[PDB]
């Protein structure tokens, strides 16, 4: 009959005065205590329905896909993306851009696996050259994941010591942080007001323009050398489609979709997997007995030299459990990416009007103590049975579900496994901080959950 229950709002401020100072997620976990798994919070001027736990989330994204499949905005980046590109598009643009992006990622020329394998070898050579010196591995982790996207999109990889590559990686890093910051969460509530003032939203806008400028230039160099009978990469393929549909003024294959879809694939392609890697190696420093056990399995299944391959996974249940647990623990996007309802819909008795924003709080499925005993601790046994065999679970939804499910899922799982195991096959880790002193508390927790900076050494075996 009405919207899910929640804290009683004030006219201008919504539920501001009921929020927790520590962020949106914390705010929402407190409301969930009081209201249950389906509730409404007024984020500044508008109601947003929160869905918590695997059942409710899957009931919405899978059983009710006809309605929960729209994409909402992220205040901090809407001014840039404006509903262009696969992540932020709706309706028929999304359908075109999704089919195109899914279809030209898989089809191309090396397999996905081969490209990751080569990149893993370049990574190992790089880590060798560093001769056990301390670094903050953020740049390398962004470099190897960026290079996978790059070879699909630009037809090329960049070298780790290229200062122009590094400068773009810095912008991806700064932006993800700024977006996930306390100001970014405030902005989600009050963009309407805050936009008129200086603040992080302008820096994010400017960073994204700067990345936009490289992509515009690359599109140009491609157009100039384009061979219709032999498209090199995803940009070439988009250009061909642009040609084919030029007589339709309403073609989705526009120039803004070109730039912003590409940029969307890049952002998501780089920052998601690299952040998981960052948390992953920090977790390894804090739990060296886990890293040592992963290494014993690599030794026994793969050996000290033969490059790891995807077909190794099924024979490495421990390593897979550690990687699942890294993802579960990391909780990359704790509230997922905003959805909206596309038509009036009933959900557990409530009525959700059309164009009502919905957050699926993926963090609540990942921390569900019915599936994961002691869900706030890192523990790979979360994903092992009695016999040490891999135990997958329905609650494991860090890619979300349904029509909008991460389209990069397969690529990211390939990268996490090949980069994790290839590094561990060749190196052990050390740092100047004892495992008991290692603090896992995120540096940011908003849209994204971002681990603190740290120094690590990679020691050759
Ligand atoms: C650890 C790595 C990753 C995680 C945890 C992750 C997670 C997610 C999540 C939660 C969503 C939101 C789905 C929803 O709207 O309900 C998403 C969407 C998306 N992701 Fe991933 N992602 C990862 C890696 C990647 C990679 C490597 C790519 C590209 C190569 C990618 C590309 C995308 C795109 C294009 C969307 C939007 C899909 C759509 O709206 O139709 N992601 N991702
Ligand atoms: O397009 C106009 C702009 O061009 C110049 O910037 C160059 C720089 O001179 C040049 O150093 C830079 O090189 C960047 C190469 C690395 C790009 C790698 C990433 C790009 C996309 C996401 C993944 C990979 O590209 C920029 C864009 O062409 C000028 O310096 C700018 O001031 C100007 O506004
Ligand atoms: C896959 C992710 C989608 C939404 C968040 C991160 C990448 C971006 C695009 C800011």
């Amino acid at each position: 009959g009405k919207l899910p229950p929640g804290p009683r709002p004030l006219p201008l401020l919504g539920n501001l005065l009921q929020m927790d100072r520590r962020g949106l997620l914390k705010s929402f976990l407190r409301f969930r205590e009081k209201y249950g798994d389906v509730f409404t919070v007024h984020l500044g001027p508008r109601p947003v329905v929160m869905l918590c736990g695997v059942e409710a989330i899957r009931e919405a994204l899978v059983d009710k896909a006809e309605a929960f499949s729209g994409r909402g905005k992220i205040a901090m980046v809407d001014p840039f993306f404006r509903g262009y590109g696969v992540i932020f598009a709706n309706g028929n643009r999304w359908k075109v851009l999704r089919r195109f992006s899914v279809t030209t990622m898989r089809d191309f020329k090396r397999s996905v696996e081969e490209r990751i394998q080569e990149e893993a070898q370049c990574l190992i050579e790089e880590l060798r050259k560093s001769k056990g010196a301390l670094m903050d591995p953020t740049f390398l982790f962004q470099s190897i994941t960026a290079n996978i996207i790059c070879s699909i999109v630009f037809g090329k990889r960049f070298h780790y010591q290229d200062q122009e590559f590094l400068k773009m990686l810095n912008l991806f890093y700064q932006t993800f942080s700024l977006i996930s910051s306390v100001f970014g969460q405030l902005f989600e509530l009050f963009s309407g007001f805050l936009k008129h003032f200086p603040g992080a939203h302008r820096q994010v806008y400017k960073n994204l323009q700067e990345i936009n400028a490289y992509i515009g230039h690359s599109v140009e160099k491609h157009r100039e050398t384009l061979d219709p009978s032999a498209p090199r990469d995803l940009i070439d393929t988009y250009l061909l489609h642009m040609e084919k549909e030029k007589s339709n003024a309403h073609s989705e294959f526009s120039h803004q979709n070109l730039n912003l879809n590409t940029l969307s694939l890049f952002f998501a392609g780089t920052e998601t997997t690299s952040t998981t890697l960052r948390y992953g190696f920090l977790l390894m420093l804090k739990y060296p007995h886990v890293a040592e056990r992963v290494y014993r399995e690599i030794e026994q299944v793969i050996g000290p030299h033969r490059p790891p391959e995807l077909h190794d996974r099924a024979k490495m249940p421990y390593t897979e459990a550690v990687i699942y647990e890294i993802q579960r623990f990391s909780d990359l996007l704790p509230m997922g990416v905003p959805h909206i309802v596309t038509q009036h819909t009933s959900f557990r008795g409530y009525i959700i009007p059309k164009d009502t924003e919905v957050f699926l709080i993926l963090s609540t499925a990942l921390h569900d103590p019915h599936y994961f005993e002691k869900p706030d601790a890192f523990n790979p046994d979360h994903f092992l049975d009695a016999n040490g065999a891999l135990k997958k679970t329905e609650a494991f939804i860090p890619f979300s579900l349904g029509k909008r499910i991460c389209l990069g899922e397969g690529i990211a799982r390939a990268e996490l496994f090949l980069f994790f195991t290839t590094i561990l096959q060749n190196f052990s880790m050390a740092s100047p901080v004892a495992p008991e002193d290692i603090d896992l508390t995120p540096q940011e927790c908003g849209v994204g959950k971002i681990p603190p900076t740290y120094q690590i050494r990679f020691l050759p075996r």
